[PDB]
């Protein structure tokens, strides 16, 4: 909490200060990979393990994708006290992503426009950074701390199943779960493959290429959606995550809307809005979902957690385990283990006797 | 904490399941104003202490108009723990308000949604009811427990302004400040009084009758305003606030709104809505009237704040005091003390030598 504080007031202010957000990203993805960050102090207590999606998770608080674009920090997270890691978005060639610059801080929102536009090292690339370290990971996993891999789909692709096919094909015998990212704000026509009949023969042949791998080399597949769905999108992917039997759901994305009373100067740049304008949004998006699937398929509750409660409220209206990732830009690597002290502590508070039991209890209210 | 675990996991549940709302605030009513609740345990300490409006405050966290609309429970409200209290609305002639049902609890979204209709004993029963103890509160007032008074307008008033009027005239001189009520979303026109010109003519009205009160019995004015308001709407309300002297806004009523993501049964009833859906609509709301008033304009922020980062977050977007309604109903007098020492504990960790320290610190950021 020392530490908490040095961080939030002082180190990242000051980086965040001479840095532009790009670079200080490049920055954070180098230092964490070199394990330059003292290992966390936290200790994990058994209130915080969850078991879902075939796995145990040594605590619910994971990194979100985008941070580790390219799988290069994964033992670094690991490291941070993240219980577990999402890398990606990945795409089957590499590519360059949106010329630059395509990422703005908002600090009077707490909030992060950006539009990268999938950057990505390519399938190849992080292939073999993945293979180097496969056993590594294995042991990881079996000690409660899995790997989720995000796909995504390259520019200038003339089929997108066919791209995430590729994914699966290559990274699925590497991943603990898969994500078939079809909300990101920054790709041309990706949010169109959230529509019924396209996200039904997109994910029948995702599953299909899933179900081809080897048993031990088989993850979960989610769905990571948008948290700027109507109504008639949320009913339809539930529709369609039960007809298929996906996995799971990542809600949510980054949202094109630009909610009133934002007052960060770089508000009207185009992109994906992040942290806390996103929070409430995300939260009812999880709340949706769940209910619509009957509470019945996992779901990992993403967007504007920076503490305890903003992870409980998630996890209360349906997520079984949340990530984050703005948060750690403005507060710094001490965020983890404060969300996780702080979720235990209202844990107890309320009368849970794990974050299992505070899974969706807001719909047995 | 074991009080507060008591009321929120046995106590409060049980009452609700037993009683329909409006009967259970009825009797909430009776038992506040005998006295019945134990004195509350929390000591405020001098970092919650704010100076504002011509006043102290021992701490920043209120009661919201609309539980004591009549003036009934003002001691055992300060009982509970609550720096300040507000009354009302009051509106100038008795009336009976909507017939019932008209309050409705939807417990999965931790909200309520109502259409009271300004029921009120108005402003003779309420004048009476004031004078009999008001060297008591005056007391109270120099110790630092102001007294707000809520004025609203009859459904069958000619002339909203001159309704306005005369709660001024009635009410004023037992007020430490008085709320110019325009956005109840249960009275047919009331929010068209938010618009510019009728705003203005209004307000104009409201200040001349105040300032014709005599010096120690002269309120402060406030505006309470809706989280429903268009981008233009905020910045004339802004606009006339600062030409006119308006001494400080309540930010902000119930929505009329329904979020995507309510899964209470009766998210469709008409009426305001209350509680967590409504957060971060307030907290958006804040943070645009404080910018568009450059700080220097007191704010009261309101809507869903139920924990010390709830009112916390009000704050750092621009709110000088807080208050609180819809949370007590789930979580009964224990969330006062909650909040006031979540508020503490918070504004330490974040390096905040007191509430007035941590008052608009998002826009300076
Ligand atoms: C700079 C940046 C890059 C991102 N890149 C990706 C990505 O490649 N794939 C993806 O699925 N989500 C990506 N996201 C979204 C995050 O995974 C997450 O859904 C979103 O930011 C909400 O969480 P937060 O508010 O905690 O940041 C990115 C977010 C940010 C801020
Ligand atoms: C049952 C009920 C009655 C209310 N009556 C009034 C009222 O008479 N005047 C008023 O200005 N606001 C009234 N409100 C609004 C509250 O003062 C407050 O602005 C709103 O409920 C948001 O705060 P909360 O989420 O903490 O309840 C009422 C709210 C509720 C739930
Ligand atoms: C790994 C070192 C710690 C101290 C660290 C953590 C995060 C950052 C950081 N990461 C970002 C990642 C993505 C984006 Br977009 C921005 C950042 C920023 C930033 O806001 O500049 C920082 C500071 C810098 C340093
Ligand atoms: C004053 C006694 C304490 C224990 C108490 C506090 C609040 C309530 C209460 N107040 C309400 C006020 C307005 C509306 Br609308 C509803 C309530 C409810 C309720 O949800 O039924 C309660 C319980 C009941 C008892
Ligand atoms: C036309 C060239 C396409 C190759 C794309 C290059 C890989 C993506 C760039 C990510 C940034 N990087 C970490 C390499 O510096
Ligand atoms: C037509 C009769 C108008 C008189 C209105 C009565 C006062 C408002 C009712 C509030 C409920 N009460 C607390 C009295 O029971
Ligand atoms: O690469 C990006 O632009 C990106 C992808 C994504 O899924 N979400 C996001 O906010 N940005
Ligand atoms: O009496 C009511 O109906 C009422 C008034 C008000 O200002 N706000 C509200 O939600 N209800």
């Amino acid at each position: 909490t020392g530490d908490e504080r040095f961080y939030a007031e002082h180190l990242m202010p000051t980086l965040q200060g001479l840095l532009d957000p790009e670079s200080a990203h490049r920055l954070a993805v180098r230092f964490t990979s070199l394990g330059l960050l003292p290992r966390a102090r936290f200790q994990d207590s058994d209130m915080l393990e969850v078991r879902v999606l075939g796995h145990k998770f040594r605590n619910p608080v994971g990194i979100a994708a985008g941070f580790d674009k390219h799988g290069e920090a994964v033992d670094g997270l690991y490291k941070m006290g993240f219980g577990f890691v999402e890398i990606g978005s990945v795409t089957p060639k590499p590519q360059e992503g949106n010329p630059r610059p395509r990422v703005f801080r908002l600090p009077e929102d707490q909030a992060v426009i950006n539009r990268y536009g999938f950057n990505s090292h390519g399938l190849s690339v992080v292939e073999h950074r993945l293979r180097a370290r496969q056993q590594k990971q294995a042991k990881l996993t079996e000690d409660g701390l899995p790997l989720g891999v995000n796909l995504g789909k390259n520019k200038t692709s003339v089929d997108a199943a066919e791209d995430y096919a590729e994914g699966v094909r290559v990274l699925g015998p590497l991943a603990d779960y898969l994500v078939v990212n079809v909300s990101s704000p920054n790709t041309a026509g990706l949010r169109s493959l959230q529509g019924k009949a396209e996200l039904r023969r997109l994910l029948t042949k995702v599953l299909q290429e899933r179900d081809g791998l080897r048993r031990v080399h088989r993850p979960a597949v989610l769905v990571k959606i948008a948290p700027d769905l109507t109504s008639q999108d949320k009913e339809d992917i539930a529709s369609v995550v039960k007809e298929l039997g996906i996995d799971g759901l990542i809600v949510t994305n980054t949202t094109v809307s630009r909610p009133a009373g934002l007052q960060g100067a770089l508000r009207s740049e185009t992109g994906g809005l992040s942290g806390k304008p996103l929070r409430d949004l995300s939260t009812q998006t999880i709340r949706e979902m769940y209910a619509l699937t009957q509470g019945r398929v996992p779901i990992i509750g993403v967007g504007g957690v920076s503490s305890g409660q903003d992870a409980l409220e998630k996890i209360r209206a349906g997520a079984s385990l949340v990530q984050l990732y703005t948060a750690l830009t403005f507060w710094g690597p001490p965020v983890v283990g404060k969300v996780k002290r702080e979720l235990e502590a209202l844990l107890k508070e309320q009368g849970f006797g794990g974050v299992t039991d505070a899974i969706g209890a807001d719909h047995r209210r």
